């Protein structure tokens, strides 16, 4: 019949492993790889590292190696094991659940790294602190080794290293995207500037290496080199407030195909949330006030946000305490206080903007004006 | 700094109190009540069950009762505490990792109950099995008493009621959507048939009962009789294999707007996923082999997916052991099997029925051929 025993607990990693497609994008191990890159963003993010080389390997694995603070390899009061033990074979165990180690972090739910190990066949990695380099080693998320020294380093040396070896059996295809990782390392570059991010494939022999100190402009600017935008130099704004920073550019395109890229704490949204809305419903509050403040607007049309968007080409990057995303690859954002803070931020900076370049403007305005009537 | 001790570990229901957004839809607590619904008709799509009752009280709170086989209340043999206590108050504990105590269920992670409670600042269910009545009560996702026998019932009496106050703090709006949760019931009724389904909102007056022996012909032509669809009388299809069956309702509408609606074991998946891929393969297939084959298709222009599916309206029920969803939402189904399996059958059956029905299955053509034209 039905009792109580039939009520299965799975413990561990063992909820990762009978069901991954809750946990990572099981159609390559990309969102592996990002969520090693994101904990490594999150120390750059934190003035912690100034370094994130990823390596691609022949035999299938992933490597990420960053020069912050290292994850903890002392004993957790509380745990018994070592935190890096703790940290790779524990559900729901971070360092991001308060706003101490970490100020604007993309991780929040501590389950990223564990995903990894649990889908991996094999782990290895190298934390370099307090003048020591150590080691450990997992299998099939089962820790595989013990908490070796293997060197001494100097004592500000310090550094997380991690490599995975991705197991096919949960994965339409192990192999790698490498221009959709490509292109996520940059723009990692481009939101955090001071970081230097390199990626090598040692399958192609492919090196790339970024850094941008001030560049979100000429990052959009050039994705849509081949096409005209306008303003022909990309409308940028800003807005800081120790809680919530969001910096964003945006273009109109009368032809051709657009980028529309957003972020939250430097990860990317692809089904782009609560942020993306208020940058469309502000730059249209901004563009339907000075279609009527000069009347360019016909008589019998009105601007929907529709119109607005329907040939923008925008880059947002907010950056929030606590933001609050749909799933753990973290595809859209649901932050209710992000809608309202991009659109006020944006429709007074694009507003400031219009009435300063006004013959810009009248030339944004009639192509939503072109949009609408339509 | 930073040691293993500022890595915190959350432990029973505080993961989903901190970071909510992962594991439900926090704009209105209306994934709360599904993920009772689900559990509900779970029990329905076992042949436990034959009637659900949603009441949305005045006070906000809902309440979803079934006369299915009852949540287990004697002791877990390995976690000592009763079946619902496990059910309410542990992650990833659920009857549904296996085959056994539900072949086709939509619940797979064992966390769905636990989100609701976790969730609420209040949580009264009532369990009817082995000719005792049950009771428990829950307070923000903490036991607040003890599983009291509340009465005396016949040994066929058996049943799961399950009533729940939403924390409002978790929540954009407390209020439901009825609309939406309305339209869901209907579905659930008509998607297992011979489950009676009630709906009574006290506070809109508003009450609902939904049977249906067979309604998915009818279901769609009623929510597109708006509209005039091709074939007028709905072309539907159909394939069992003691692991996977697949319905649908498929027309091409020429004017009007597409009603797309697609369900895993009659949970929604609102942005469709690998099942409603495999459809719009093999009906895209199926119908250039009958644009060729009579030569309907001008050459130089070839039938592309988006040019049949552009004006597609479905309602496609999978039904599969072990689905692959990409969150607790379960909006994308995953499971590449599944896209497969569905488009060798749409392909077979919608070939069968151009074939028989021609002087319609042309007119379909045109649609898709003329769409393409441009
Ligand atoms: N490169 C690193 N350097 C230092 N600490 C790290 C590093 N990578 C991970 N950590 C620690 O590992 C803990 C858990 O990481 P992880 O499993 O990725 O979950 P999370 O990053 O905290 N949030 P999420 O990724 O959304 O599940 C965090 O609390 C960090 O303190
Ligand atoms: N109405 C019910 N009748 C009988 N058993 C139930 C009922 N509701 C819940 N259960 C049991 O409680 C377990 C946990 O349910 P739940 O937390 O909703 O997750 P799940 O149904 O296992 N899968 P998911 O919904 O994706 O988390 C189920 O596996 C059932 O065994
Ligand atoms: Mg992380
Ligand atoms: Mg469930």
């Amino acid at each position: 019949r039905y009792n109580a025993a039939d009520i299965e607990v799975l413990s561990g990693l063992d909820p990762v492993k009978r069901r991954p497609g809750m946990y990572t994008d099981t159609a390559r191990p990309n969102h592996l790889a990002q969520e090693v890159i994101d904990n490594s963003v999150d120390e750059a993010l934190a003035g912690h590292a100034k370094q994130i080389e990823v390596t691609l390997y022949k035999d299938g694995s992933c490597e990420v190696s960053d020069d912050g603070r290292g994850m903890p390899v002392d004993i957790h009061p509380e745990e018994k094991i070592p935190g890096v033990e703790l940290i790779l074979t524990r559900l729901h165990a971070g360092g991001k659940f308060n706003n101490r180690n970490y100020t604007f972090s993309g991780g929040l739910h501590g389950v990223g790294v564990s995903v990894v190990n649990a889908l991996s066949t094999k782990v290895e990695l190298f934390i370099k602190r307090e003048g020591s380099e150590h080691r450990m080693e997992f299998r099939d998320g089962n820790a595989a080794s013990k908490l070796e020294v293997v060197g001494t380093v100097g004592k500000k040396n310090t550094g997380t290293r991690l490599r995975f070896w991705a197991d096919p059996k949960y994965f339409d295809t192990p192999k790698f995207n490498v221009r959709a990782l490509r292109h996520l390392l940059r723009a990692k570059a481009v939101l955090c500037p001071g970081l230097t991010v390199k990626l090598h494939d040692e399958a192609t022999g492919e090196q790339d290496s970024w850094y941008f100190e001030n560049g979100l402009r000429d990052y959009l600017k050039g994705e849509m080199a081949e096409h005209e935008m306008l303003p022909a130099d990309l409308f940028v704004g800003s807005l800081k407030k120790d809680t919530e920073i969001v910096d964003w550019a945006a273009g109109w395109v009368p032809e051709g195909e657009l980028v529309q890229e957003s972020y939250v704490n430097l990860i990317p949204t692809a089904q782009h949330g609560t942020h993306v809305n208020g940058l469309r419903s502000g730059l249209t509050d901004a563009l339907r006030e000075f279609c009527d403040f000069r009347n360019l607007l016909p008589r019998g049309v009105k601007l929907a946000p529709e119109d607005v968007w329907d040939r923008v080409t925008f880059v947002l990057s907010l950056k929030m305490t606590d933001p609050q995303f749909s799933g753990q690859t973290k595809e859209r954002l649901s932050s209710r206080q992000a809608a309202g803070f991009i659109e006020g931020a944006a429709h007074d900076a694009f507003s400031l903007y219009l009435n300063q370049n006004v013959e810009i403007g009248e030339k944004i305005a009639q192509i939503a004006i072109d949009r609408a009537s339509a």
